[PDB]
């Protein structure tokens, strides 16, 4: 589909980032993946990010990305599929063209690798990756790639296929300036780890959707929080935050990387063979897994 | 008034923090201060925080604190007056008691001095201060003193006169957890130095109200933003953000401390002899003062 | 003494910062202070910092400091005495003066309160404070008060009594530039928590000496380490680090503020009546004091 | 060579990291690259790192790194050639084997990509890269990959070809702990941007040597600071810090990424056609290059 169309889809509901399934030997497990992505389909997320950060993008071989994307596409049905992209320009450009060719509906451009870079250089990097493909591009402020409002405005004026902005910084002052400056030029996506913790402040800042990583294993709970959010049903959001999200937070905050590892542990506990994380993440301990299973509780998928 | 009356007043509208006036040699300038605070109460702020952060508390002798609150009280009117408080426990207590005596309606407890501290140490600190007076306390999250939700809730149980929380961390995740937990046990105050930039997200996070530093010199514009915010006029909020606050932001970010120095310069430009900042702040250059003068423009008194 | 005399004394041996004894009701216990300090003089440190950070300057009332400094000077011997100083400019002079009038040989100017400030502002603050007295001043780079080399040079050419420089930043690049630019105009005191971990590096960076907090309770080990350091016996320095210091670090790292707390726990272990820390510090749990007692071991003071 | 041999080479002198030369179209420029590297050979650095960070590793395609290592190997002489390597485990392993295969004498393993990771994960990732090759491996503490002393011990016990440790943190407390614990099990390389600013404190902390980005364009000056350091000529070191390094430091701090861009501009100013940086770095302005050229001064290799 074309950039305005993916842009419209980005603004039509909740966004989900499927974990990437590995077998015991750490290779992509395509059968398990599709199974999980077919189950998630029944909850009608309007866009699926294939091989985002929740899907361990930063551990994928570049030649694995198009394969994971095409697996998602087989069973996604009516759902727009966006692929992770990143690294420096030369690799990002080759990934981007590889996933356009397998029918991706857009790319999510995660940060370049290792260095701190001036604004001039970011602009130069992102402009060239956007110019390498015809499909929709979402940029992604975090860690070593943080676009200022001025710089983002220049990219938008020069790159019409640039249609969205994912935030992972937590920088409220900055993202409110970005939405004021750009208005409806971009779709704004909340992208913090466990974004429901931020959804209500971000609405206020002008973000009406976010990525929900926990949708991976409790989508009905994630769909309820989202509908509560958009309906102004504040007692309901608060209940779900105190009862599920803060307790999930405390498990997540036990180790670095658990913003991905606790989520994939959740998938497995709900009966999907998602398998281990790739190093250098580590998987939850048996105790920790037990704490997660207990928390899932009434929202268990099987016995 | 008692803790619960200040609690109510704290949530009843826009809050402000008058800068502290000095003459040239350096001492507090009571006549000027009184004439500035009186002009502010006229723009109907419910609460006024004398010698707070914006009022250069961090640069004030313990002895000076009661004189400033006293000055403010003389001309406040219906507006309630909350006093800055701070430093280590021993000095904080002494300051707390001194301002209660001159009739402070409340304390804003700024962080202790220098050290990092464990949560259990912060608990002891803040407890000891709350218990030394009978008026209401507002704690203040920023820098080397950041209360976690559970620690905070322990204080709220232990100390019924702790009625308010001010944020200056911008940690939007932490403060939504704090409101979600404590609920109506506390009033929640937006406290970033230029809080209009954070006010729409703060209210999403459940925040009762926020404080406007720039109210010091453009109270009419602060009040404009504030009413549009409460009535949901996103586009008016947005115009005032783009035309005034982000340009103010670009002046403030030119130097450290200018969250105070540029507000103060703002006040001088409107005809109040606020005098300079005390070291180690520095005043705006003549260039920067003119930038700010140009930006105030139509609101010029 | 005059400023050049405390300068001299400062670079002539190993410095330390005695903890302040409080009785359990919370007041300064000058009896135990003198009995603790008397014991430390016998281990021959040439300058002594009364009411500094290790001595909880940050929790002291401005009135308690001359009292503490006097309590120190009485049993000090010919050992020199430097007082803490700090907070805003206005409180800082009041404190500086008050401690000069009770014989303080000099002053350690801890950072101002709370705010970040511009270099020019740090300059006006420190300048005025140096000019309020006639005894020697040593500046202290940490947290919200970090002087760049050019600023520090300016203060040195304005205030002849400013003669020492304590680092608490751990910034090698900066303090090497300070010692290269300033030369022997300043005496450079290594000032990290548990500065021994840092001493071998700070010598290479041009630092005359450092302060030992653990001198407080194991001043035998402190002189053994300092001595080996100066004679170039690396294998002996390295022993005491692997055997004492990285274990003491693992305890000190259990909690915020334990850079003082674990030190004041060590003092009470050797049997001095130090008593509690003042909030917002806390004391080590008994389990932790047990940990500490096992580590002090052979060095435990004996009747 | 084998790992102990590269360990020895690493310990034996000043080390350097050549910039990677690109033509105007951003492609690898090998004629210019080997020309520059032949010059660096005259100054006898015992180890050369091809496609390290100063060499813009983080902007190279993996298929480019072997070609770069082979180019430098043509004209390096008896200098050890070590290859950059990095990203996450799968890519890192591939790069490692590709450069082993073109004859690299070791690899320097830059951090994995993007994420903060627990110590157990770093252990697992690094162990797997080391096990993929027979050549010597140097680990590199910086940014999102900072090994503790106890983790590195466990890697050292498990991976005999892991022989070196490069520091990019400036965390003196932690790097002293690491040398105290590991001893001569490892050689220690100082690796801060503009490491001369740090060299004297790092030896004190027991670091076997360091690497000099600026040696790219004033090797003569870098060699003399290095000999002065090893002979304890403090005054000589200090004159070179005040006259050249802090001034270079003021140029380098004008923009992010100029720890690499300022160095490449220096190479260009000495008549080696290094070409531009790849985004997201940016090149010094014409003005800034002017500042650099005046600073180089008496150390010019050419007249234009
Ligand atoms: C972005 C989505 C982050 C969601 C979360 O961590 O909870 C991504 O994975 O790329
Ligand atoms: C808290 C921040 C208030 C800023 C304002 O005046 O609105 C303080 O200054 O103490
Ligand atoms: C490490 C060399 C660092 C030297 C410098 O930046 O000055 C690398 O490039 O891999
Ligand atoms: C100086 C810091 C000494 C800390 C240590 O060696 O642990 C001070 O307290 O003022």
């Amino acid at each position: 589909m074309d950039p305005e169309q993916i842009k419209t889809a980005l603004g039509s509901g909740l966004l989900s980032f499927p974990v990437t399934h590995f077998d015991a030997e750490g290779r992509f497990a395509a059968d398990s993946y599709r199974e999980h992505v077919e189950w998630l389909a029944g909850y009608k997320a309007p866009v699926l990010f294939a091989a985002g950060g929740t899907g361990e993008f930063f551990s994928l071989k570049p030649d694995e990305i198009p394969t994971i994307v095409a697996a998602a596409k087989e069973v996604a049905g009516e759902t727009a599929i966006v692929s992770g992209c990143g690294y420096g320009t030369e690799i990002a450009v080759d990934i981007a063209r590889s996933v356009e060719k397998v029918g991706a509906d857009g790319i999510l451009l995660l940060p370049h690798y290792l260095i701190d870079a001036p604004q001039e250089g970011l602009y130069a990097h992102i402009k060239k990756v956007c110019q390498s493909v015809g499909i929709g591009v979402m940029v992604y402020n975090r860690d070593n790639s943080v676009l200022q409002a001025d710089t983002l405005a220049r990219l938008c004026d020069e790159c019409p296929n640039l249609v969205g902005f994912k935030d992972g910084t937590g920088d409220i002052g900055l993202v409110r300036q970005i939405t004021a400056k750009m208005g409806d030029r971009l779709m704004y996506l909340g992208g913090m780890p466990t974004a429901e913790l931020f959804a209500e402040a971000y609405l206020g800042a002008g973000f009406t959707t976010y990525s929900s990583a926990v949708f991976n294993f409790v989508p009905g709970l994630a769909n309820e929080f989202y509908a509560a959010l958009r309906a102004g049903e504040r007692a309901t959001c608060e209940r779900i935050l105190v009862d599920f999200f803060y307790p999930f937070m405390a498990i997540r905050n036990r180790a670095k990387g658990y913003a991905v590892s606790a989520v994939k542990a959740g998938v497995r506990l709900q009966g999907f063979n998602a398998g281990p994380v790739r190093a250098p993440l580590k998987d939850l301990t048996n105790e920790e897994i037990g704490m997660l299973e207990a928390l899932i509780g009434t929202h268990k998928r099987k016995a």
